[PDB]
């Protein structure tokens, strides 16, 4: 139908400015600390402390498969990354102190991009 592909033209285009949303937190992100998953090799209790694990990479891969289908899906996946790390590690290590100033820089961008999501109409 016609309708049908409205509506992927819609997921396509809110695709794009997730991917521009996702791409200015992870520059929040240049010790790299977020960028791909724990590694269960080198951390192997972790799945003992965090039931879902999250990651740059992994929300990635999710959204190059269209696979967020509006803003507040792509920002829990976000908050993960950020709640796992202020859980697993204390407050006084560097992994703690960079899940802080991603939340807190990452605040600004995500603020924008909800006014953009609603303007433009993406969801």
């Amino acid at each position: 139908s016609m309708e049908q592909v409205a509506m992927e033209l819609r997921l396509t285009e809110l695709t794009r400015l997730l991917r521009s949303v996702l791409d200015q937190l992870q520059d929040k992100d240049p010790a790299r600390i977020f960028a791909q998953p724990v590694s269960l090799k080198e951390v192997p209790d972790y799945l003992d402390h965090i039931k879902h694990p999250m990651d740059f990479a992994t929300m990635r891969k999710r959204l190059e498969a269209q696979g967020y289908k509006n803003l507040h899906e792509f920002e829990e996946d976000f908050d993960l990354i950020i709640d796992n790390c202020m859980k697993y590690n204390a407050r006084d290590t560097v992994f703690y102190r960079a899940a802080v100033r991603l939340r807190d820089q990452g605040g600004v961008v995500l603020r924008q991009a909800r006014r953009e999501v609603d303007s433009i109409g993406l969801e």
